[PDB]
């Protein structure tokens, strides 16, 4: 329901295919997945076969050989069907495969990427800890080197996919005297001796995805599991987040789109005072504001995705898309419930689920406050 | 807390009683009530014993003999402890006893008010129907006079307290062609022949309260169950809602206060980048805005209550309070989640429930759009 | 201070050239133009020589032979230097030349377009009247046919460029029984017998441009001055406004950009509490919100400009850009004054002028309320 | 109008007096005052005669003997007629007489208060300097005790009433190394040797009032001109501003009320699409929001006034009022222009002036950001 300039036929086809999939495989089960906190095993597998779980990964590594513009469009359509399935997909793409593909060695790419491109295995990203999330550099989890292996100790918090993943990219302190400059990234298989999973979190939204802590107690891994060079941890997490934030913005657009779709359809069929709700000036103004917010957020998101594809700096653009999209999702999903009235408050309709799923997009992968700090830093830098 | 002008000792003292009650009886069980959708039977009875279920009712009729200012203050403290308990209380006070006290005959007051003041029995308000909520005058439920009896037929929708009430005030048309001028109000005992309850509605918030349809199939009630004059029903519904809206304004103030308390307490303990969150300027600004919106909405609410007590017009003032408070509750509870970050998205903290409960205040007893219409109508009337 | 994907070198050069012009010719005199309500005669002429006054017009007609994407970029840079000069340019491009180029005959193009492409002569657009502006179809000005000429009678209101134009495209009723379907467009030379100019309006902003009524008293024009077919008036005004709204959105981006520029520069030099204002978290968040709003508005504007170039429908996109850009201009210019503090309230700085100039973008060429109606109409149509 | 709880006859009566005064003496000349930057000499004297320039001053000292509630009410009515006249009045009341009445010796009260209560003479408040406004404790102006005299040196900036005042309360440091603990307050007569006025500042709004720098070059004043104890100056400045902010809150309420009155009156007369603007739902919604924000801010203002009168702490409550009212004045005056459409952008109507005057209320006597800081500080103090 939005018009774009001249999108490549490859991307237009991709959009149609994902919309059909979401409409056929996700829409009818989204409610039950949310209610039962059930991981969409079968759906994720089918997605992998379509190559949706490794969109940016080249053909050589068994990837889809597409780009981030394609990734954003596909993620929106999927998230429109089920926000949980959308993040599960975003995590494997941007957060797991993303950093390995960019910083890993030929060998690491072959053993940690290839096995996670078809849906049989998915990864996760472990940066946050109980004592710190926004304050990323304050990593307390440590990694000691013991000759031909590293020994990890500490607790990681809020790990998405933790209960279904077969590997994780964890960030630990290897040199405390350098603080945020003494952090390193490590590839850890799951399960593995010394690694324990915390209890699943009971959350407001995206309840189909798992969220738990990762407890490391003298967990040993080979020395070669180090990703990049020692002390490169913070930079890797940051550049990885620049990519991931484009993914979360895309998930947000999908939730917002589903909300607008539901609101419009309901308003045209629901009568009040002898006519459809769409005859009320107020309802029109709302739908106008909702559409504007969404289409603006999509353009920002697409700009960021394209800058990444063209190999241009995109940290600020990524933060702007994530911020605008997430805030638009909550506002738009909020108005959808409003337009539905009483029907918007009950589980019979999906409006309340959209409201609950949207709320997380304003928090993870960097809260809105942090995105604003990031934007100001780059904005001022361009003025200096 | 907030600083008030100079409340009478009775009201200042009442505030303390209700806050201690909420703190001891509601706060510790609020999470369980929400999770189990459990009606707080023991607590409602206690509140009944305290005289909180019939505050504006004179002592002669077994009421507490207070006023709406006290009602507002008491309802805020209760709702801060549990939003469901608060609406259960507001319904009995404003929607059930209110209309009977104002338009009931001496005999109706003895029969229908007295047995509902101690917490053994409570009532409900049945105006809305599946096909109309905002458009209150389009009721399809009918009532025909069969000599010594009225016979009711139709379906009322969204009735709060429906599964626990012993009486209801229903609004039915006696001549559907006369539209909103053919509506009359009736008192119906529950249970009773010809009246069945719909299944409980599964909702986003205030889940400890029941919500369901009331189905009338040739339900016969004595001729004297007519409340007021025939065709006076719409007016009775409208004036009753003017009182009820001050009640919902008070409930919203409670959810908003509970939210602020949670945000402040957490903000002073949680550390980020070396210091408490309260040291961050942005955090300080959010708290300031949260405080302003809440104290501001409380003054509007108290104003409406006092006008009501002084027997002055208060329709516009009542709509302003309900509107400002309901929107503040959602904005403040939204920000409380943000300030807690990840912890605000999980059930371990109460913030997510506040967000859910707050959402309904912008919808029932007249949506925000309806409030705005009512406000605009009276405003214009003041200039002409 | 914004990053775009891959802009054609032709447009990048065009941007640089206009920025230099604005910086050299407009920035240093903008204040005096605003204070004295002085039309920038010399500047407009230089602009014409650069071909800025006929950007969309093909080379054959003595135009610049560019497109609307080029037009938007050039208009932003110019408006950043002086909002008045920007609208004077927008009017000649989109409102005067625009409709003649699209609906005029080969002959009309030669005598009404060619002489208005170099800066010696500029046109104006007369649709609004004292009794109606938003309600466009309610044209009261009439045109009677007298064989080989038309006779115009009535008053046109708020005509920009009226005191400096040499021609105007006026809309008059030729058939009152068909109302908004009985309006026709006419080309009228200025001066001409029967046409009188009203007194110049004293306005809040864009004071360098002239605004006055056009009084027609038995004003006769040749029959061939009719533009398009009889009754085609409304459609021509509407399609013309779709183009013009892209121009006003562009002017808005320029005012917003100048506001952001001023705010950033001032905040980095002004100290408070021992450090630049840019060290205060609050100021950072503001600048972040201002940049986001502006870059979002620019993308919307560019999308609309490009759809017009590609010959695709753009009415909704045009309305969205105009709305978002104008509202962003007022918010951003408002925060610029705020960040400057006392300095933002005095004429020594340009911040207050930006605030005053921005306010008009929310009104002319369709108020924000009307843009919202337009958007909803198309949004719903796409859902039908 | 608005419905109040139950004002004492004195205040209800005072409201009428001030409204009739504003209606007859200010409204008809407000446009000329703004346009000519003319200080309303005749009117200030009249207000002096009515006792409006020294409302909180006891009768023994020639004051009207009222309170801050009356002051607030009277100031709103005056500001509705002319925003400049209102600030001239607020300065004399809160910023000049306020500090002298609270910290002055018996003799200082007779010498500096009495001659300034009838409108023949008025005072000003000199705290800010070119290098600091928000950072009040960074004053560079110095005062050294030369035995029987103090000698002042420095520049105070932005002084309201500077060109018409006969006395000023200046804040100067006695030891710049002690920062905000080395500030003292002094009473300085005007004119006087060593004191020159800077040129009048040309500003966006409240143009009938004067604003200029005060330049001290070895200005000698008697030893007894010290207000309070040495080093007590910062505290005196802060407590004085707590009173002054209730004043600015009242002025903003006046500009906002004048704006609403203009919007309603115009909305009922202007026709569009067949009926009055008031028939359009969107117009009704704006008026409703405008009314809510204004009555809401008035209650906050009255609360602060009453606390002040009851000798209770009111710093936080005073900041909330000034903040909410100032922001409401800009939002409401902005919407008034929108509702008038084209007519709101020209000087023929007063809406554009309201917009201009409203803008300053968010800046002086402490910017909105400062108010928020003060609010957050006291809020947190209530929880600890
Ligand atoms: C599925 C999910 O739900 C996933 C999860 O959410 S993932 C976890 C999400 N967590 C976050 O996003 C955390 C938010 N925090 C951040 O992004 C950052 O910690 C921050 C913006 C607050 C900055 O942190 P900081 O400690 O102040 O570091 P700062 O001083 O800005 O930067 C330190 C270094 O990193 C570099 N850096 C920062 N961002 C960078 C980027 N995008 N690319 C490369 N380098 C970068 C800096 O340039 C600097 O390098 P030098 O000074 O050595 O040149
Ligand atoms: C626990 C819970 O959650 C409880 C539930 O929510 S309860 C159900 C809540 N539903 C609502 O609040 C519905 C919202 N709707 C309304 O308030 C109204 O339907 C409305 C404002 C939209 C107006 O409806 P309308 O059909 O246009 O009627 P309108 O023309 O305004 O009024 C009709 C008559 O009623 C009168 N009236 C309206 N409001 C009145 C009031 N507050 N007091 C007295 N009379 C009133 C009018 O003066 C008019 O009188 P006449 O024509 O006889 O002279
Ligand atoms: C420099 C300056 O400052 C310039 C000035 O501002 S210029 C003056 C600016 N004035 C405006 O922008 C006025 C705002 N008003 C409008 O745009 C319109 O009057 C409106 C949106 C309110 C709609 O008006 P309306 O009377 O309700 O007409 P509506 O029923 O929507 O449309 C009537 C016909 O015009 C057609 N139409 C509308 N927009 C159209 C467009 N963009 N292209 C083609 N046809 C269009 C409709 O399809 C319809 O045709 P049919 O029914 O015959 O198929
Ligand atoms: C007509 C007009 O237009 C008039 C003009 O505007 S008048 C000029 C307006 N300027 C302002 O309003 C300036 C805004 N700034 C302020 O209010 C303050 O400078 C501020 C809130 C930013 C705080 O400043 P600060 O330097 O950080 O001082 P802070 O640490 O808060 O306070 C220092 C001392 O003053 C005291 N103080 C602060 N506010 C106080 C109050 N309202 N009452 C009493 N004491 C107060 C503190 O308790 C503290 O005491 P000790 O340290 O001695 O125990
Ligand atoms: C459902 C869910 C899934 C998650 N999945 C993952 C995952 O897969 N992997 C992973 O690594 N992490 C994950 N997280 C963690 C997430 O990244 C953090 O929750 C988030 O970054 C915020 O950190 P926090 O919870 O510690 O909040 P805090 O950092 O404690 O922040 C609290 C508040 O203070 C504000 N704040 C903090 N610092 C500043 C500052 N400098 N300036 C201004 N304001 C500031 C924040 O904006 C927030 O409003 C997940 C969280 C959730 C809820
Ligand atoms: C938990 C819950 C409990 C409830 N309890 C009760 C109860 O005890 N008793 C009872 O009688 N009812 C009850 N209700 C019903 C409630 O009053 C209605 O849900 C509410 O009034 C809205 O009506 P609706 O749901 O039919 O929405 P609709 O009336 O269909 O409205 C949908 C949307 O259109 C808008 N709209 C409608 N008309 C207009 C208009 N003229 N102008 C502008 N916008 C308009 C609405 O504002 C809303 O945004 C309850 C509802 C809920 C969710
Ligand atoms: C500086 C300036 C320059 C101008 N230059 C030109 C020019 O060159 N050429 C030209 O032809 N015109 C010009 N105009 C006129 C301009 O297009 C109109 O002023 C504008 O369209 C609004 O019309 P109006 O002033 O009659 O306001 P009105 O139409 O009276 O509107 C008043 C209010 O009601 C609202 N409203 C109206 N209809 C509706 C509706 N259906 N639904 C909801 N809300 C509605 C409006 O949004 C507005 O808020 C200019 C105006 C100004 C101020
Ligand atoms: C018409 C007019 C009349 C005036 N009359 C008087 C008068 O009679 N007497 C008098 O003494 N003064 C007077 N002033 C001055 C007034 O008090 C200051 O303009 C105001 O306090 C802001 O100070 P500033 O202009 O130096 O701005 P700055 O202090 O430089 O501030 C600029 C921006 O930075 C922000 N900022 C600064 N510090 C902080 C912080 N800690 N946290 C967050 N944000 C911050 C401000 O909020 C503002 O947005 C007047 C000003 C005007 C415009």
């Amino acid at each position: 329901v939005y018009q774009s300039v001249e999108l490549p036929e490859t991307h237009q086809m991709l959009r149609q295919t994902c919309r059909d999939f979401a409409e056929k495989e996700l829409v009818p089960i989204a409610a039950q997945l949310d209610k039962e906190h059930l991981f969409p095993t079968s759906q994720v597998k089918k997605m992998g076969e379509l190559g949706l779980l490794a969109m940016d990964v080249p053909e050589e590594l068994s990837g889809a050989g597409l780009d981030y513009l394609a990734y954003s469009i596909a993620l929106e359509e999927i998230s429109r069907g089920c926000a949980s399935t959308g993040v599960i997909m975003s995590v494997n793409n941007s957060l797991y495969l993303g950093p390995i593909l960019k910083f890993g060695s030929s060998q690491q790419k072959q053993q940690w990427i290839t096995p996670f491109t078809n849906g049989d295995k998915i990864g996760c990203f472990a940066l946050s800890e109980p004592g710190n999330g926004s304050d990323a550099g304050a990593a307390s989890t440590t990694a000691r080197e013991e000759g031909d292996s590293w020994v990890l100790n500490g607790t990681k918090a809020w790990i998405t996919n933790s209960w279904e993943a077969s590997a994780t990219v964890v960030f630990a302190s290897t040199d405390r005297s350098r603080q945020n400059k003494g952090i390193s990234a490590f590839l850890v298989p799951m399960p593995t001796p010394g690694l324990t999973l915390g209890k699943k979190e009971d959350k407001l939204g995206i309840r189909a995805s798992s969220t738990a802590n990762l407890i490391f107690e003298d967990c040993r891994i080979p020395k070669e599991n180090l990703l990049g060079e020692p002390g490169m941890g913070f930079k890797i997490a940051m550049q990885t987040l620049d990519m991931g934030r484009i993914g979360i913005a895309s998930q947000a657009l999908g939730i917002a789109q589903a909300s607008l779709d539901c609101a419009v359809k309901y308003a045209e069929n629901r009568h009040a005072f002898g006519a459809p709700l769409t005859k009320l000036q107020n309802i029109q103004f709302k739908l106008a504001d909702m559409a504007l917010a969404l289409e603006s957020a999509r353009l920002l998101t697409w700009r960021a995705a394209m800058l990444k594809d063209n190999k241009k700096p995109f940290t600020k653009e990524s933060a702007m898309a994530k911020l605008a999209a997430s805030e638009a999702a909550t506002a738009i999903s909020h108005q959808a419930i409003q337009i539905l009235g009483g029907m918007g408050y009950v589980t019979e309709m999906p409006a309340e689920r959209y409201y609950r799923d949207a709320r997380i997009t304003e928090i993870y992968e960097g809260t809105s406050e942090i995105q604003r700090l990031v934007i100001a830093g780059h904005l001022l830098r361009s003025y200096r």
